[PDB]
């Protein structure tokens, strides 16, 4: 088994199959030719390795799907136009009226949104569970319990599940669990290692690593990826990728091993940092000693990785005025890139909850979400002290 | 209001708003900053113009929506990752379980298959109508009938509603009409002229021209698209499309009007000689006298259209020899492009209907379906001449 | 059927010239081969294609399929062996002339030439020891009694940037032959669409593809085509070692998207260009305008016989000089003020101080830039719109 | 003054002035436009400061040159076609008939061509010399010694230069000291800083580091710069870059530093390595305590580098049997990417030289040249050591 890097770099290509060519060919293309319509017929008919048509597959996705797949130790991947594609198409394949799902407490704004205003509008029961809590969840389960789906860390206050726990219970009930790996990417985390049937990414973030796509990966069972393909995807997305930002994509992951080293050691320093400062009433950073389910986190992710939630005193006032001081940071939602970012969850990215809704389900109205770039972190330690003081 | 082809090359852009560049430049980035956090927050209420995230806006992506809207004479547009995106996203934010919908007796394969197993498994009801009936399409009118969805021409069989008689009838019950515009392009029929309300494209084929990019775009009134922006991509979907496959399509979209020109007269000459062969048993195409919905197709369209569908004397054994034979066309789904390509619905884009629903909505076997392309006429004819000779 | 050895139409072969989907598995466009580098299977097959037996790839500064499938097909257009795809217009002509050139030699030049190409010749190779000699193209007694033993190119553009001056291409080619010079024309402003120089006796032809060949606006490039001798030169001495001017596969994937709309983009840009012609002609406030359309074009019968229409460029004067052109250019709404040519959206420039600033005010006076002239490259737009442009301007700058 | 890695990710772009766009807009556009002819006459006269035309100047072009010159230390950048363009338009902008070039003794092949075979037949004069050997190259410096060029570290076999010691010498007699710096990048040295007045670049190279675009850099004083630009780019090469590879060059320069951290880490472990295996003659590698000008290169580069030379004992016949026996090096020409490269410069890069200038200038048959990638150094050895089994 070559490693993590090595496969990064070459896992599924041979440049000798493609004229020589160091890069693999970049198929913009929509379509796909047939030597006969016989052979057409029986790509349509699903009895034939090659290709048709790019909505349902393309050899330069395939290329970044089994790379994918090899990353995430899984059997399958599928390349989609978003995040947001990868779950709805998931989703919608695996669901129908009268199943339940199962739910982590803390969800990403537009998961959140979709589950409540958009697949549960449709017959289809949502739950909310702690899953760290297993005896929570246990209780939980029902006999249309078909699916269970979280984030761990959780978007934006980092609470851990207890995947292998997870996976038990479902294993015994005959569920499926999904698990969003996008803040720690299969670099520092492989929940299908530890159980999970299906794995899902914006890779839009750290796995693009430079802001300039948007893109989404489901990495799973052979069964249950061809299922999504070829229902979620095909007819009830239509989510593709564009083969130019696949390339993109697979540029990317030729450097995640690397930038995520970078993110991990940056955001430690400024964890740290931040821990020693009297303007922070909290901080979740999974590296601290401090961090309540330290123990779990160490368990599953191999480093604390490169976001960090905390809270000032001043709550929302200094909120503000600590975000508007900074001058290297910039004020933006997403993560995972380059460059540094700091947001405010309850106002943009969980601003589709109502009030109520954000606080049972746990985002602060004080709550600030750093995502730490691959800048000096001297330039970002000043930045950042600066922006305390003028918080005060 | 200046012409079609001026309104195609310039129609929402200035050069001197962007440093003089006469090519808009490409906004490939996954996100945008705020200046404070309140501008933020703003943006994300949707008290202030601007932009925070490309799933949701991008100024490349709404150039092309402002363009294509201003081409079909709608209000507002939206770009998505393909036609099934567009259609996906469109239902998925106009139904909910009770909801009906009337179709149109023949649909594209994908769409047909969204509907059926996609969803109406999620408690919408569908019926089927023969759309040029406008009698029967007043009979199976109720007041849960939320939308009216068809294609026309229909992909097969290029099979027309009456468009205006079909709005009649849902402005006199209170429905929505959603039309496909795919074939004929707003260079050839505006829809949303002839009331109705939102029109979808697969841009894949004649708007992109060229085959190299897989988009969608639907265009309507700003309360519906917004509805489709903010629910159906933002939430079901996440259907986004590349601002790099956006800024292609928009070069696309420069020869519209001379591409669907030659398009048309091209397969205008090939429909006269296949009409005039012995092997051929019947022929649709909408600018032969003999097509059954002619007068409507000539007041409707204001030329025939690239499409033209057939069948062979000797069925489906000398459809598959015909297509065989073709050497300069290709044998491919997709259409709309500058190559020339030939299929056989009933196994391929129409491969996800059974064979009891195929001769219930009209695809048969025999059936062949050529898209022309923009190749000289003399070459397609040697080609179609001498296939037809094979198909024996 | 009338044979298979009938030559597909210049259509066809804009689309499918050198490509079949089934070598790349089936894609319908070719695969963008954005890559640098190409590996080799054994250390013999590689040390094979550096000496030149083995054929294949290496090095996209050298060679690259998305370049050799533009360059195949340009090739096809224009009537040539072989085709060479470069960074830029000034690319493909400076690998051609760096190549052809060594001191001692002469290179014979049309009276008017574009201001980088001016530049380069005058105060770039003219400065390595290379002789220079500007001769009226048109007038064949003159291009005759011009040449010399040393004369090793001739090189012209027809129609020429700005003032369309013309060449008697045929006609400087039998000159060449005899004396023994090899003959390079700039088709630029034509595209293999319009007019081919190799098929009237012409040895090399470059273009930049920035412009009408592109079409769209979005790239720069060029391309050389001729003889596979001396392309295969050009390519592994000019571009190779003197300028690197490499294009990138990116970007030859646009530039070939662009051709395959080029003869439906060529006829709507000379429909439009007749249309404003006549319609600008009759106007008042016009001193003097060359169209090659027109009967008042002065080499009117050479651009007929060479031409297969007529283009999409226009220049003219109004009467006011400088001072009205100012004016007019400043007024217009749907035009814009900028240089390029060949896109989809109408432009107007003036050389004197813009394509031609390079010159001085004495060599554009010598060389048939006038002061007051203004260049219209005719775009896409519907014609009533551009001509209702054109009105209100002109009615702005009395 | 920040960072090298906070200036390889934001320096001269601030988002706000670009619609808040984290990621430059990519302008893909070779005309500007003016909003009078008199601001249009302003900018050929560079009495305005605007745009017109992408092959002189563009603003993503713009953006790219300015990082380059802050990483560099120097004034001003320029952006070309390739590294030959960047040399190429140097050169032919300082030199002109009956000048002299005082040049390194060891060049790149295509370098070298240029010299012997395209400017050296245009009547400048060329002089090789050892350019550690400060008393050889003062005696041969001349009146008509225009421009010393040279590589250090050399391309193929490492020999180094001593820059602060030929700036001292050039300064006595007013030439210009143009140093290409490929192998090293500005991340690990800095010639600006010794002295140099202008470095040139082949960002296919490190700057690029995946492969996949072809690109020059020039950097220097804004007076020698301004006249490459205007004169050898313009005029007399047209090696104009593409803005979608200016934008793919500055993605990968986010990297850089991280890219060369993991290339020189993994090239130290096999330099190590090979220098004790007995199949091995000699090596070079800067990193080796044993290279003979080891305290020179610590003086000037802060890390040794990504690139191995070495021969084997069994000479060319070895050398062959080692090459073909790799399984996850590729036997390629070029450098700096993600994947490990291998070649033999005698029959490959330097094999423009005869057979006598190669014995001359220091490049021996039986060198093989190594481009240590990013890959997991177990795998690499693993690779090395098997592939050095079957060589003997
Ligand atoms: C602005 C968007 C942010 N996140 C997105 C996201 C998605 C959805 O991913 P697309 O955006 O559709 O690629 C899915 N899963 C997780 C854990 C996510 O954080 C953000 O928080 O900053
Ligand atoms: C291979 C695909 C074909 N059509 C597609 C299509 C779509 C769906 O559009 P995307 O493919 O998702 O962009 C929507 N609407 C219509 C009238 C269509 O023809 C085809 O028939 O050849
Ligand atoms: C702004 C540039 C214009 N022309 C360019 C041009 C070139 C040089 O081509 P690149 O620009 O290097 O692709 C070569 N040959 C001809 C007949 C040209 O018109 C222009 O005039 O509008
Ligand atoms: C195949 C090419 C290799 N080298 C190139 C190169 C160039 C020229 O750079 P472009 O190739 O024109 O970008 C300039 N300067 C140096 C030190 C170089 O190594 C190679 O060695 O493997
Ligand atoms: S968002
Ligand atoms: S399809
Ligand atoms: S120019
Ligand atoms: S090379």
């Amino acid at each position: 088994l070559p490693g993590f890097a090595t496969r990064a770099i070459h896992h599924g290509y041979d440049p000798q199959d493609h004229g020589g060519a160091l890069v693999p060919p970049v198929y913009q293309t929509a379509t796909f030719t047939f030597p006969t319509v016989e052979y057409g017929a029986a790509c349509f008919a699903g009895e034939q390795a090659g290709h048709f048509y790019s909505r349902i597959s393309n050899p330069t996705l395939n290329l970044l799907e089994a790379r994918m797949a090899s990353l995430e130790g899984g059997e399958a991947g599928l390349a989609l136009a978003s995040g947001m594609g990868a779950i709805t198409s998931t989703l919608w394949t695996l669901l129908r009226p009268g199943d339940e799902v199962l739910l982590g407490n803390t969800l990403y704004g537009c998961t959140f949104a979709f589950l409540h205003h958009g697949i549960g509008e449709f017959g289809v029961k949502l739950r909310h569970v702690d899953m760290a809590d297993l005896q929570a969840l246990e209780a939980a389960m029902t006999p249309a319990t078909r699916v269970i789906y979280f984030e761990s860390p959780a978007n934006p206050n980092m609470h851990m599940a207890d995947i292998a726990g997870v996976a038990k219970i479902a294993r015994k009930h005959g569920a499926t669990v999904v698990v969003d790996n996008t803040y720690c990417t299969p670099y520092l985390q492989r929940p299908l290692e530890l159980g999970a049937d299906l794995v899902v990414h914006s890779a839009t973030k750290y796995l693009s690593g430079h802001g300039d796509i948007t893109a989404g990966i489901v990495v799973g069972s052979q069964a249950l990826v061809d299922r999504i393909r070829l229902q979620g995807l095909k007819d009830m997305t239509g989510a593709v990728l564009s083969p130019h930002d696949a390339a993109l994509l697979m540029r990317g992951i030729k450097t995640l091993n690397l930038r995520m080293d970078r993110h991990c050691a940056n955001a430690q320093v400024l964890a740290e940092f931040l821990a020693r400062q009297p303007q922070v009433e909290l901080i979740h950073y999974p590296g601290l000693a401090s961090f309540p389910q330290y123990t779990l986190a160490r368990q599953q992710m191999s480093q604390p990785g490169g976001m960090i939630a905390f809270e000032l005193k001043g709550g929302i006032g200094a909120g503000r005025r600590f975000m508007n001081a900074l001058q290297l940071f910039s004020r933006a939602v997403s993560l995972g890139d380059a460059e540094s970012l700091a947001q405010h969850p309850a106002s943009m990215t969980h601003s589709s909850y109502t009030p109520e809704e954000r606080a049972h389900y746990g985002i602060s109205e004080g709550l600030v979400r750093l995502s730490v770039g691959l800048e000096d972190i001297d330039d970002l330690l000043a930045d950042v002290q600066q922006a305390l003081k003028a918080s005060a």
